[PDB]
This record gives C-alpha cells, sequence and structure tokens, in this order.
C-alpha cells in the first residue's frame, strides 16, 4: 500500500470494484502551493518530504465561481466541485489496477469548465472503473481556473499567463518521473479531457515543452480553434486592467499591481471577475490560455495551419446537442423547466445575447443560414435551431476543422459523433445529447449495474471504453471481438466519422457540412 516516489512515500487505498480491487492515490501533491509570493506565477517545483504522505482522500479543489442558477438540482450541481476550495489545490490522483500492472498505459484526464471551474474529484471523473476493467492507470491533476490561472501581463512573471496549463503540465511531468513506480508506462501515456479540458489537451499538442510529455491524444467536445478558447492579448490586458481598477489594485508600474492583487483575499478576485467584460455570454471565458510567448509561442490557428504541433494519433468528437446546456443560462424563453417553444424574436434576442459583439448584419446572416426550414410549421423551429447555432459555432464545427487540418500532416485522426441521451439525464428531454454527459459513459459508470442504467447502456459504455483503451494502448479506437464496425480514419477529403449510441453504430461522412461552411470560412469575415 506504499509507494515510493522520487519526492517521498504516498500511502493509497484500497478498492473493491466489480468483484476486483483498484488502488487509489488520492490526492498527491505535485507542485509548491500557489500562495502568497506565489499566487499568479507558474507553478513550482515541490520539495522532498521523509513522511509517508497520506493519499487517501480528494485534495481541495482549485478557488473558482460556483454556478448557482439552479440550487438543488442535480444537472448543474453535479459539476460544482465536490471538495473544499483553496488556492492550495495543486494536487493528483491515481488509479492502478490491484494487482499492480508491470508497463500499464496511463491515462491523463484534464477536466474542463470553461477555465474557470473544475475539479478532478467529481463523481463522472472517477478512474477506478477504467483501471479495473481495462487495467489503464488513470491520473488527474487539478490545475488552477479563472483569473488565479489565467491572469495573464504578457513577459511579467509576476501574472505572464497559462498558469493553469502549467499546471497541467507539471502534472503530466510528474507521470513521467514517477508513473513507473506505480507500475505504468511513461512512454505510453494519453491525454484526455472534455471542453475546456479537451481544448487544454489540444494546446499540449502544440506547446513544445509538452511533446515529450505524452503520446497520444483525445478531444472530447473542444479543441483550441473553438472561439471560446483563447483569450486575445487585447482583451487579457483590458480584463486584467478592469481586475485592477474593480479591487483598488490600479497602478501604473504593472508589476506593482500584482503586488496589490496577490493581498486581495481569493473571494474578492472571484467576485470581480464576472466584470471584467461589458457584456458576457453563457459561453464567456473572461480569463483563459493566451498566448504567453512560453507555453504558446504564436497564434495556435497559425501553428495548426502549418503544421506545427505534435506527430501522433487523435481521437475527436464531440455530441449531437453541444448547444442546448447553455440557452437557460441566458437566453429569453428558455427554461429547463418547462419546452422551451420560443418565437423569432426570441430567438433573435437570444443571438444578440451569444453574440454581442456582432454587426446586425453578421446576426441577420447567422438567422438566414438556419431559418430555411424543411417545414415551417413546427413550434420547435427556433428553439433547435438556437441550440443547433451555439453548439455548431462553439464546438462541432471547431472540431471538425482541427480534425481536418491536424489529420492533413499525416497522422491517423478518428472522430465521433456521440448521439446517446443518457436514461438517468436530469435535464429535459427537449435538451437532447448535451455538452458533458459522454462523459460518464468514457468513465465506465453505466458498468456499474446498480445505479439505474439501461442495459443497453452498460453495453454502449463497454464499447466506448474498450475503444479509448485501445486508443489508448495501440493508437487504434476498435473493438476487435463482438462483431463491430471497424472506426475509419478521419481523413480530409473522405471526411468519415463514427456515431455512437445503443442501437445502431454507423460510419457516415461530412458531419454538419452546410452549417460548418457558414461557420468556419464565412461567418470570421463579419
Ligand atoms: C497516515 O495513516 C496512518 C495509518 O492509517 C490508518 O491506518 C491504516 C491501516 C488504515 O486503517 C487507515 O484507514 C487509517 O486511517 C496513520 O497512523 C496511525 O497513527 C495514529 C495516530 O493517532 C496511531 O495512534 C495509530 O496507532 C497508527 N496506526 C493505525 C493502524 O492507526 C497516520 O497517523 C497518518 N498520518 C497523518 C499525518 O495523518
Ligand atoms: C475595455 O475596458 C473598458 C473599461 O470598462 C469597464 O470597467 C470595468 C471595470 C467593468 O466594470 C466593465 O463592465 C466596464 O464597462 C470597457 O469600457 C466601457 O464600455 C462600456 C460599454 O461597452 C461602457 O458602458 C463604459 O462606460 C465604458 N467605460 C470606459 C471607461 O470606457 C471597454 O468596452 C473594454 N473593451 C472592449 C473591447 O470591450
Ligand atoms: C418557459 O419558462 C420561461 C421562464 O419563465 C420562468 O420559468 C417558468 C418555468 C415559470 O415559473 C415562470 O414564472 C418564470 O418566469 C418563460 O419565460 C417568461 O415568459 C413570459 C411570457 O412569455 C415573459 O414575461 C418573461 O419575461 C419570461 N421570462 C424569462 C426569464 O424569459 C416562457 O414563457 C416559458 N415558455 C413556455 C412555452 O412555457
Ligand atoms: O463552463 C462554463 N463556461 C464555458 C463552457 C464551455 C465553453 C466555453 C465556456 O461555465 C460553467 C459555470 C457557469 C454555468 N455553466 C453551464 C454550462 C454547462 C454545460 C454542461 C453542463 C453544465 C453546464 C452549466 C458551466
Ligand atoms: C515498458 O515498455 C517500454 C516500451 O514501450 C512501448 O512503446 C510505447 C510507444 C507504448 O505503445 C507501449 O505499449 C510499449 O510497451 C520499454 O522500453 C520499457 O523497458 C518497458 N519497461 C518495463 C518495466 O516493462
Ligand atoms: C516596477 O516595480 C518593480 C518592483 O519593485 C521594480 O523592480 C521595477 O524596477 C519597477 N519599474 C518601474 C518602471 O517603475
Ligand atoms: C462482448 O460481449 C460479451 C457478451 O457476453 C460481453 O461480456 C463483453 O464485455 C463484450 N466486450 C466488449 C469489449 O464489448
Amino acid at each position: 500500500i506504499i509507494i515510493a516516489t522520487k519526492n517521498g512515500k504516498v500511502r493509497g487505498m484500497q478498492l473493491t470494484v466489480f468483484g476486483g480491487t483498484v488502488t487509489a492515490f488520492l490526492g498527491i501533491p505535485y507542485a509548491q502551493p500557489p500562495l502568497g509570493r506565489l499566487r499568479f506565477k507558474k507553478p513550482q517545483s515541490l520539495t522532498k518530504w521523509s513522511d509517508i504522505w497520506n493519499a487517501t482522500k480528494y485534495a481541495n479543489s482549485c478557488c473558482q465561481n460556483i454556478d448557482q442558477s439552479f440550487p438543488g438540482f442535480h444537472g448543474s450541481e453535479m459539476w460544482n466541485p465536490n471538495t473544499d476550495l483553496s488556492e492550495d489545490c495543486l494536487y493528483l490522483n491515481v488509479w492502478i489496477p490491484a494487482p499492480k500492472p508491470k508497463n500499464a498505459t496511463v491515462l491523463i484526464w484534464i477536466y474542463g469548465g470553461g477555465f474557470q471551474t473544475g475539479t478532478s474529484s467529481l463523481h463522472v471523473y472517477d478512474g477506478k472503473f477504467l483501471a479495473r476493467v481495462e487495467r489503464v492507470i488513470v491520473v488527474s491533476m487539478n490545475y488552477r481556473v479563472g483569473a488565479l490561472g489565467f491572469l495573464a501581463l504578457p513577459g511579467n512573471p509576476e501574472a505572464p499567463g497559462n498558469m493553469g496549463l502549467f499546471d497541467q503540465q507539471l502534472a503530466l511531468q510528474w507521470v513521467q518521473k514517477n508513473i513507473a513506480a506505480f507500475g505504468g508506462n511513461p512512454k505510453s501515456v494519453t491525454l484526455f479531457g472534455e471542453s475546456a479540458g479537451a481544448a487544454s489537451v489540444s494546446l499540449h499538442l502544440l506547446s513544445p515543452g509538452s511533446h515529450s510529455l505524452f503520446t497520444r491524444a483525445i478531444l472530447q467536445s473542444g479543441s483550441f480553434n473553438a472561439p471560446w478558447a483563447v483569450t486575445s492579448l487585447y482583451e487579457a490586458r483590458n480584463r486584467t486592467l478592469n481586475l485592477a481598477k474593480l479591487t483598488g489594485c490600479s497602478r501604473e508600474n504593472e508589476t506593482e499591481i500584482i503586488k496589490c492583487l496577490r493581498n486581495k483575499d481569493p473571494q474578492e478576485i472571484l467576485l470581480n471577475e464576472a466584470f471584467v467584460v461589458p457584456y458576457g455570454t453563457p459561453l464567456s471565458v473572461n480569463f483563459g490560455p493566451t498566448v504567453d510567448g512560453d507555453f504558446l509561442t504564436d497564434m495556435p490557428d497559425i501553428l495548426l495551419e502549418l503544421g506545427q504541433f505534435k506527430k501522433t494519433q487523435i481521437l475527436v468528437g464531440v455530441n449531437k446537442d453541444e448547444g442546448t446546456a447553455f440557452l437557460v443560462y441566458g437566453a429569453p424563453g428558455f427554461s429547463k423547466d418547462n419546452n422551451s417553444i420560443i418565437t423569432r424574436k426570441e430567438f433573435q434576442e437570444g443571438l444578440k445575447i451569444f453574440f454581442p459583439g456582432v454587426s446586425e448584419f453578421g446576426k441577420e446572416s447567422i438567422l438566414f443560414h438556419y431559418t430555411d426550414w424543411v417545414d415551417d410549421q413546427r413550434p420547435e423551429n427556433y428553439r433547435e435551431a438556437l441550440g443547433d447555432v451555439v453548439g455548431d459555432y462553439n464546438f462541432i464545427c471547431p472540431a471538425l476543422e482541427f480534425t481536418k487540418k491536424f489529420s492533413e500532416w499525416g497522422n491517423n485522426a478518428f472522430f465521433y459523433y456521440f448521439e446517446h441521451r443518457s436514461s438517468k439525464l436530469p435535464w429535459p428531454e427537449w435538451m437532447g445529447v448535451m455538452h458533458g454527459y459522454e462523459i460518464e459513459f468514457v468513465f465506465g459508470l453505466p458498468l456499474e449495474r446498480r445505479d439505474q442504467y439501461t442495459k443497453a447502456e452498460e453495453i454502449l459504455s463497454r464499447s466506448i471504453v474498450k475503444r479509448w483503451a485501445n486508443f489508448a494502448k495501440y493508437g487504434n479506437p476498435q473493438e476487435t471481438q463482438n462483431q463491430s464496425t471497424s472506426w475509419p480514419v478521419f481523413k480530409s477529403t473522405e471526411q468519415k466519422y463514427l456515431t455512437l449510441n445503443t442501437e445502431s453504430t454507423r460510419i457516415m461522412t461530412k458531419l454538419r457540412a452546410q452549417q460548418c461552411r457558414f461557420w468556419t470560412s464565412f461567418f470570421p469575415k463579419v
């Protein structure tokens, strides 16, 4: 139950899973707590300890604003931190199979949450099912989010930006130096993540300091080229200064602004993050990745376009209804508690909420592309169009474009289209196959026959788990035994992708081709 790591010994705990055993190491620190002088700076190396570190419970989650929009509602509160918030949050978790493996492929999870929220201790990120069922080792880490993680004064090591990305990177580094002691193969490391985590994974494909820290990559519902994923240097500065004046920390020296921001309490910095932008959206990322010239050497669209990234296999995909969850966080006429049949003027009003700084002509162009109906008497027409607008613009089309352009440089790519709505899903049926609700299938929670999934869901989760682990171990997301559809590689010409569902798993081509031509060629110009 004790493992000697390069900075000290850690005690784990035993878990009984599906009539077996998994060894969990919860809450191992991987960096100096970024407190006091260290707030806003890159993570610093952790010095040795002599005792046994008791890694027997999830550590603190990083400071963050909570989603309070639906108190008592499991659909929202399942994403809120299930652990004490604190600035002292740089910890990671390790699940290893029992008995101890000899050279196990490692899966590293990076959670999302708009780069402002999230925590590896969530129930839907529990890595014990994967370790039990597929004998991979699962690693997950907490990284700084919001201004405490991504405040940018470009060039200034007091607040250089991308700290949360560097938190992740130091964690990857920790797996490089230590995972063999747990029986993992540091040469067989697959990053996977969802939404902002997925975008984080894609930026590690771009960052040279990460190229030697992982083998392969899996991108669930996110990528760096998404419109929400990279903050400009203009707006980062404007946001850093609006935070300064909002707290009385306006100075001229710039480094003395950071020193001033370092003596505010975490709460005061969190309360003011909301207002650093004049007009926010349900997809706002007040403080996110920037081109810091350190983690990220150039604007990522250029690096993607010009082949500047780690050459390796990727697994990419999206969910059928990425956009719906955001509609009841601001769009008029929408509610999780009715069927949100909205009118044309409500739709038009919704676009003003999702596209605030966009010209009247840009908003008309969106209306025009999404409102020539196959049948113009359906009352749901505007309700579904707005969800598709948000999903296509923010998730599906950028993921497709990332995959096309990444595969143009000769690496195998696999694209999925997840379209199963979970039987237990707390949100209403009109929200469909929502953002983030493939995650529990990936982590194998339906394999738990107790907690209420249908048997079809167990089968779907069991195949996805196999496909993910085969992708991590061997670079190829096939299920070779049960007579399963082969998953073809995604090539920029055919654009074949795989649908995942409980009924018929099928090979399809050119997902949302009409919508994505509008978003990826036309709309970037308006
Ligand atoms: C770190 O853990 C050790 C041991 O953990 C406990 O013992 C395991 C066998 C398991 O049953 C866990 O769930 C337990 O929580 C701690 O050790 C003991 O320390 C107490 C001090 O009050 C001592 O009285 C006991 O005799 C020790 N042994 C046992 C078996 O309880 C140790 O204190 C922990 N370290 C820290 C810093 O909390
Ligand atoms: C760049 O920042 C200025 C400053 O902004 C404001 O102050 C912050 C502390 C915060 O409370 C924001 O909500 C404020 O708006 C932005 O300027 C203002 O713009 C709004 C409407 O656009 C206007 O009502 C304010 O009076 C303006 N204030 C000033 C001092 O100019 C500006 O919009 C930001 N740039 C961009 C591109 O959004
Ligand atoms: C669906 O509900 C929205 C939200 O209204 C709220 O939630 C409801 C479940 C109910 O408890 C209401 O009392 C709440 O106000 C409805 O939107 C409101 O619609 C009215 C009339 O159209 C309008 O005056 C309000 O401004 C709207 N409020 C918001 C926040 O948008 C909507 O009409 C409902 N639609 C259907 C088809 O039932
Ligand atoms: O993540 C975000 N922003 C965000 C997400 C993706 C891309 C860009 C920005 O903010 C958090 C906190 C505020 C509430 N939102 C909603 C959105 C959503 C989506 C799926 C499940 C639950 C929820 C709650 C989550
Ligand atoms: C562990 O294995 C190492 C080689 O790793 C392999 O190649 C990578 C790319 C993965 O795909 C993985 O499946 C392969 O096993 C050896 O160099 C190393 O010596 C081995 N060590 C032990 C202790 O088994
Ligand atoms: C800004 O303040 C820092 C911190 O004391 C100092 O080292 C630096 O020289 C100052 N620069 C200017 C231009 O005032
Ligand atoms: C294949 O089908 C059998 C049904 O007996 C099931 O037990 C097994 O888990 C399935 N394997 C995969 C990888 O889906």
